[PDB]
């Protein structure tokens, strides 16, 4: 039930634009297209193709006014490299309605044997992520879980930063480790040093994660630091170590990665700078699909 008075009065008007009437959404529960810890994702027809995420694997949604507020904030985000929220549908837990992303998550796409992106293509995927993150950062939004598994591609191969707001989940449980003091399940191999120490996330720790994501692109989806175990990553990094330069990664792109992993968070490049530097490197290449 929607209690309009429980919302901030400023936001009441925006509710009509986020809520999807059940007569407008056919959900095909016969075919799972995504699996999160908090719930499964299904085909949906809104005629446009959509992805419908359940949150029923969680025992409770939380404060319904807060859930709507998150929806309202999220729907106002609009950028070609950020996954949009189409809306929220209520059933007698609510369903989150996202655009259909035909080619799935970026990591699986670059690992796929049937597709063959060139080096220029891979750098271009990187640039598209950088633009999405420049936009999210301009809205003061900290992602906290940027990684190739958490970006998706549509039918035109447009790359979108995903896995945030009401779509946030663990879609590959392998890469999340339980903190012993806090219990939080953390993507430690994508995390900045300071975040591993404090569990505080900033746009500058998203930039660190972005550097790792660039490394994933250039290795076509290799797992980072395979011979390091979970929270021993802090010890590993503090030995004076970083991920090695992939074979087909240009020297300037590796230099970009090293700047993203700067020990001083404030000395890491902004996402605007990353878009600028990467656009330059991208422009030096010929040949792409
Ligand atoms: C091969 O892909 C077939 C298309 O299936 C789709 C098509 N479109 C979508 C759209 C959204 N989602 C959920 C809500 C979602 N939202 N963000 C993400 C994300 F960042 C990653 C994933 C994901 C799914 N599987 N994996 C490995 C990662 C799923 N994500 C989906 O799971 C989803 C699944």
């Amino acid at each position: 039930h929607i209690d309009l008075s429980a919302l901030n009065p400023e936001l009441v008007q925006a509710v009509q634009h986020v809520v999807i009437g059940p007569s407008s959404l056919i959900v095909h529960f016969n075919e799972v297209i995504g699996r999160g810890h908090f719930g499964c994702v299904y085909h949906g027809t809104l005629k446009i193709h959509c992805a419908v995420k359940s949150l029923n694997r969680i025992t409770d949604i939380g404060e319904v006014s807060q859930f709507l507020t998150e929806g309202i904030i999220m729907k106002d985000f609009s950028h070609p490299n950020v996954l949009s929220l189409l809306g929220i549908c209520l059933r007698s837990s609510p369903l989150v309605v996202l655009p259909y992303m035909k080619h799935g998550d970026l990591r699986n796409f670059i690992r796929n044997e049937t597709h063959n992106p060139t080096v220029k293509d891979l750098i271009g995927f990187g640039l598209q992520v950088a633009k999405g993150m420049k936009y999210l950062a301009s809205k003061k939004f900290v992602h906290r879980d940027l990684a190739a598994r958490n970006c998706m591609l549509d039918e035109k191969f447009t790359v979108k930063v995903a896995d945030f707001g009401l779509a946030r989940d663990m879609y590959d449980k392998e890469y999340y480790s339980v903190h012993n003091k806090t219990g939080a399940k953390l993507p430690v191999k994508w995390m900045a040093l300071e975040s591993l120490q404090t569990q505080k996330f900033t746009t500058k720790s998203d930039v660190w994660s972005f550097g790792v994501l660039l490394w994933e692109l250039m290795t076509r989806g290799a797992p980072p630091y395979p011979d390091v175990n979970t929270f021993d990553i802090t010890v590993y990094l503090l030995q004076g170590r970083r991920l090695l330069q992939p074979e087909y990664c240009p020297d300037p792109l590796y230099e970009v990665m090293l700047k993203c992993w700067h020990p001083k968070a404030e000395m890491r490049p902004s996402f605007s700078e990353l878009v600028s530097r990467i656009s330059a490197i991208f422009s030096t290449f010929i040949g792409e699909h």
